[PDB]
This record gives structure tokens, C-alpha cells and sequence, in this order.
């Protein structure tokens, strides 16, 4: 259900932060297309 | 207009994240200097 990046050789799960992401204005079907927000920001 | 961060070979732009910046309390004129937050996070 829920959300989560991982390293390439540990499976470490860990919840998705502000500073991992890349902002494009284009997806071409190929992805989730969640209707909330997932960045996970704080108060 | 907008303010954009790119890579240094490719010309992608691309909004400014919260995990791409600096934290200094020290400007010297060299600068922008906009009145606004130009940080773009989120809800």
C-alpha cells in the first residue's frame, strides 16, 4: 500500500524525501499516477 | 520569468527541489535577491 526508495544493494526500506525527486512536466503512461501528494514534506 | 537548476552537460530544466540548496547568513551583492521564497515545496 504504502511508498518507499531503497538502495541498489541493501534492502533498506525508508520513507520518500523532499531532496530524492526530479520534476518534469511530461509522463507517458508508464508510472503509478497516484491522485495525492507523496513527497512527505513536515510541519 | 522562473528559475530553473540543470545538470552540467545536459540542458534539462527542471523546478528547484528542497534538496539542492545552501544555507548561508551571508550575501555580498552578487546575487538575485528575490522577495520571495524560491524554494517550491509542497502540501
Amino acid at each position: 500500500g504504502s511508498y518507499y526508495i531503497t538502495a541498489r544493494d541493501m534492502y533498506m526500506p525508508r520513507a520518500i524525501t523532499a531532496g530524492d525527486i526530479v520534476t518534469l512536466t511530461s509522463c507517458q503512461a508508464n508510472y503509478v499516477s497516484v491522485n495525492k501528494t507523496v513527497i512527505t514534506t513536515f510541519v
